[PDB]
């Protein structure tokens, strides 16, 4: 399996989005995040959040309060329940470059 990778939408002035696509045999997305600093390892970080449901098709993750700039990088990864086996996206950096909305 392969978890897939993470769609990350950035606001302003504030906030940010991060979600997956759902499919049969997901169970749990969590996040676990952290700004312009790498996860050592599978840390929790900054943001370490078990999304609770999937909700129009998508296991989203979101912020309201974090105010992210262009050129800030969230390093992350992030982990799927898929037919009750763990698995994850390792090694995640995303750099802010431009807002969503
Ligand atoms: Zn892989
Ligand atoms: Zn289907
Ligand atoms: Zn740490
Ligand atoms: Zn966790």
């Amino acid at each position: 399996y392969e978890v897939p990778k993470a769609k990350i939408d950035v606001f302003y002035p504030k906030g940010f989005e991060v979600s997956i696509p759902d499919e049969e045999g997901i169970t749990l997305f969590a996040f676990h995040g952290k700004l312009n600093e790498e996860m050592e390892g599978l840390e929790a970080g900054t943001w370490a959040r078990d999304i609770v449901k999937a909700k129009n098709g998508r296991w989203t993750f979101r912020d309201r309060i974090t105010a992210l700039k262009p050129g800030d990088t969230l390093y992350y990864w992030t982990y799927v329940i898929y037919n009750g086996l763990g698995y994850r996206e390792d090694d995640g950096s995303f750099v802010v470059n431009g807002y969503s909305g």
